[PDB]
């Protein structure tokens, strides 16, 4: 037989919509135990504000996991630094947020949890707390000591991975080196196989310049670097199509035959993806020893505690992580 | 009110332009279709395609008449050499340029209400020894336009670009306050005068991801884009601040805007094309007159085949007609 799996969930910024969404997630049944790494009173209070029921059971590593039943959550306690008011940032709680991220990450690394699903966090308040922080991705990449991770955004079957992420537009070109493409594609191909269960992944690659450089008249990176690397990889047996113009690549004739698209940078790949799934969009981090998914939106402070939060993205992030667990177990 | 005339240039004679125009002709139109080309070229390409075609002479002294199915109105310009579909003939470069000049002058003089252009081949024109820096450039110069802004639109979305075909590494330094002021002024101006929108609402993309996230991801938004937009909003222009490109393309935004200004090519066209694709139409903003254009090349390998696909030519023409209707 199999064992009930546990997934760890970090609601994120206490004053944002993360806690609201996690209380909303809890209103249905799940085939895994949902271990929520947060402050008990925070969830209890927020649930009351939303008029939703919630009973918390303690994370108990020395007992078998049990599927999470509606109206409940399993809690791995982490104390808040200061009292919370929905919508208002409290600098000291920045340490609390990171503490939950660290504990959740470690549990995934120690094998306590089969996946990690993150709610939104406010980077500002974390830095104000004196903790350098540029996002979950960099945080997990570093704490997990992974050589490199790749960010991916996905809806149903349409998946876009990024060669570069949150960098100024002007720093992108010089970052596209043979070393980067080799690592990024290796990780993408690897995880599509190990985490997505795709035996022979087919990757669609964007050029860096409009028209993919149009034969060198619009940039030389495709001819100088991208093409040589892709062919080096195709000789290794990888199935790659491209580089292709970004404004041409997102078509059925190309997408129907690809398991993922690799964009050279953030705004080249995400706009199409987002305009294809308001909610439903899921941020996935590839290259880590464990499965990590996440909502694809912000903390929406102005909505915290008011009852009008869209749980669509968190639900899909959770569903996806659960489905990926099998491919690894 | 009164029937308007639009002028159409099929373009490179050996290309698919004539093919598309002959197909365009197979239906009725609410405007008179004045095609600036060689009569023989059109009748021959018609025969090759098995489509019927009757040409009536452009008669400026008579009232314009809506174009009837199976016909086109002709503004004659003679080929310099015989045409073979699919083969470029340098001598006909002079013919191509003459049709562009005549059509352009007609739009500047009030003879025609809009110009819809078929595909042209720059290489053959240049190889004939003819100074010519490009299709839209030709019109920009002949019309004495100071600056043009390229836009791609369908019916539910209009995307203008601050920069077009530049290597990605050249974009950042190209986004200057002067370029931005210029581009937005034209965009705001034309949404008024060419699309007939009284109080245009424009969504503006940041240059950097997350619109630079308070300077944590680039400084262009704080150093350049935000100041320019602030200045223009002070002029009543409805500009929705630099928004992250990956959140901007959404109803709470789009349904509230008449156009989106993207900073560069791959930031705005992928979504436009995904939301439409063949539905796309290129509109040149900044000229003294309305000009729309097909979105494909001369496709010489398809010329005279029968698999043309006048689809995009129809969308470009329909779009120009609507613009004429909403501005008269
Ligand atoms: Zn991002
Ligand atoms: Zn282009």
């Amino acid at each position: 037989m199999v064992k009930t799996q546990r997934v760890v969930i970090t609601p994120g910024e206490p004053a944002g919509i993360g806690p609201d969404l996690v209380v909303q997630l809890a209103q249905r049944e799940w085939p895994v135990e949902l271990v929520v790494c947060a402050d008990a009173t925070l969830l209890t209070n927020r649930a009351a504000m939303l008029g939703l029921p919630l009973t918390l059971r303690p994370y108990s590593p020395n007992s078998p996991a049990q599927p999470q039943t509606a109206g409940t959550l399993t809690l791995l306690p982490v104390a808040l630094r200061a009292p919370v008011t929905a919508g208002q940032l409290a600098v000291e709680n920045g340490h609390y947020v990171v503490e939950t991220l660290a504990r959740a990450c470690d549990g995934c690394l120690n094998g306590e949890f089969a996946a990690l699903i993150t709610g939104p966090v406010h980077k500002g308040v974390i830095n104000d707390a004196g903790i350098p922080f540029t996002g979950h991705t960099e945080f997990f990449e570093e704490r997990s000591q992974a050589k490199k991770v790749v960010m991916m955004l996905a809806t149903e079957e349409l998946r876009v991975a990024l060669a570069t992420t949150h960098l100024p537009l002007r720093d992108i070109a010089d970052a596209i080196t043979p070393a980067l493409l080799h690592e990024v594609i290796a990780i993408l191909h690897h995880d599509l196989r190990t985490k997505f269960g795709i035996a022979e992944p087919r990757i669609l690659v964007c050029g860096l310049n409009p028209h993919a450089g149009e034969g060198g008249h619009m940039g030389t990176e495709e001819i100088d670097t991208i093409i040589p690397v892709l062919n080096e990889l195709r000789a290794q047996g990888m199935k790659l199509n491209g580089p292709l113009p970004a404004d041409t690549l997102f078509q059925p004739k190309y997408l129907d035959n690809a398991d993922a698209v690799l964009a050279m940078y953030h705004d080249q790949g995400l706009p199409v993806l987002k305009y294809q799934g308001f909610g439903r969009g899921v941020n996935i981090t590839l290259g880590l020893p464990f499965i990590r998914t996440s909502v694809d939106h912000g903390t929406a402070l102005e909505l915290a505690g008011r009852g009008k939060a869209d749980v669509g993205s968190f639900i899909t992030a959770l569903n996806l992580a659960i489905k990926m667990i099998v491919n690894t177990q």
